[PDB]
């Protein structure tokens, strides 16, 4: 693969990074109410992800200087005597770095550990190398048990190069096809990732078996394309989403993920057809698409926004894009892109 070193930086993050949050996730109470604590699970799981992920990122490419954008920063747990939350993430994040054979006696600190989140401060751009990740996708998820992601990609000179998705939560089996209705399968927790020019792979989480290479769907007709929708989710300009489909005739049940982890059903070939359409005013940021998008490009999935240009990382933070953002595979994008631009001329423009 291309960029092998870093890869295998990235699977060994991610993946460490998915047992800090399940340590959490496991740990909620194991009952609906969870001691009634507040977003204390998610705000750990977060701070204790983007840790461990530059933690060990950093110490296994010692060639290179670290940059990682990141959404937040070490400015909460300084403020109060949040030393609650930041010595339970500590001890939370020491214990998972302890199977480690690289940190050994090590054991951080309170101040090793808030250093680590204040190290990776990058901005993205168009030039030099830069680490984007989300230490937790689908918080909502994340709390009901229901499916979220680690999403951790590569910057070169603004181009996404890799990609890393560790899904603890995904089956390994089709989640679109109910039709299996098999048993508990008890194979759950996958791990995608991707690099420029070199292909998808799908792997156990935290299994020596060997990865296997997944493509996009096959689909050659709209009606049986199958779309992705949101777990929660019932507006977010659904009327796109719908009068796009009801133009492409979709007849198909709809595949229902509610975090970063619909990327890499759809690179398996679950669903064909994932469609997102922000807000007003909301503007996506680049680590909830980076590590999917060529993950679903290295499968021979198409990844465009409403315009069918490709998706731009290199201007910073935020994806300027037009309207949203299209994935579909070779042969159903050409119509979908008919599809959903005539439907932002229609309904859309229609209202003048
Ligand atoms: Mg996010």
């Amino acid at each position: 693969m291309a960029y092998e070193k870093e890869l295998d930086a990235a699977k060994k993050a991610a993946s460490l990074a998915a047992r800090l949050c399940q340590k959490v996730q496991k740990a909620l109470l194991q009952s609906d109410v969870q001691s009634k604590s507040d977003k204390s699970p998610v705000t750990v799981a977060d701070y204790g992800s983007q840790a461990v992920v530059s933690l060990v990122l950093e110490k296994e490419l010692s060639s290179e200087p670290f940059s990682l954008v990141a959404e937040e920063d070490s400015g909460d747990l300084r403020k109060d005597g949040s030393q609650d939350t930041l010595e339970r993430i500590t001890k939370l994040v020491n214990d998972t770095l302890a199977t480690e054979e690289s940190f050994n006696g090590s054991t951080l600190s309170t101040d090793d550990l808030l250093r680590a989140i204040d190290c990776g401060t990058s901005e993205g751009g168009p030039n030099g190398r830069h680490w984007v990740l989300d230490p937790i996708d689908g918080t909502k998820g994340f709390l009901r048990g229901d499916q979220y992601a680690v999403a951790l990609g590569l910057l070169e000179e603004g181009k996404v190069v890799l990609g890393v998705l560790a899904c603890p939560n995904l089956p390994l089996a089709s989640i679109a096809g109910n039709n299996k209705n098999k048993s508990s399968s008890d194979e759950i927790g996958c791990l995608f990732f991707a690099t420029i020019g070199s292909g998808t792979y799908m792997q156990l989480l935290d299994s020596k078996s060997s990865p296997v290479k997944v493509q996009v769907s096959s689909v050659e007709n709209p009606e049986e394309a199958s779309f992705f929708e949101s777990f929660e989710g019932a507006h977010s300009l659904h009327d796109l989403s719908s009068s796009i489909a009801n133009k492409l005739g979709v007849k198909a049940p709809p595949v229902r993920i509610d975090s970063q982890a619909k990327y890499g059903a759809l690179s398996r070939g679950d669903g064909a057809i994932y469609l997102r359409f922000p807000h007003k005013g909301y503007r996506e940021k680049i680590w909830d698409h980076v590590a999917g998008a060529i993950v679903v490009t290295e499968a021979g999935g198409i990844v465009t926004d409403a315009a069918g240009k490709p998706l731009d990382f290199s201007k910073g933070k935020y994806l300027d894009l037009d309207t949203g953002i299209i994935v579909a595979n070779e042969k159903l994008m050409p119509l979908l892109l008919k599809a959903v631009r005539d439907s932002i001329a229609e309904q859309e423009k229609a209202s003048a």
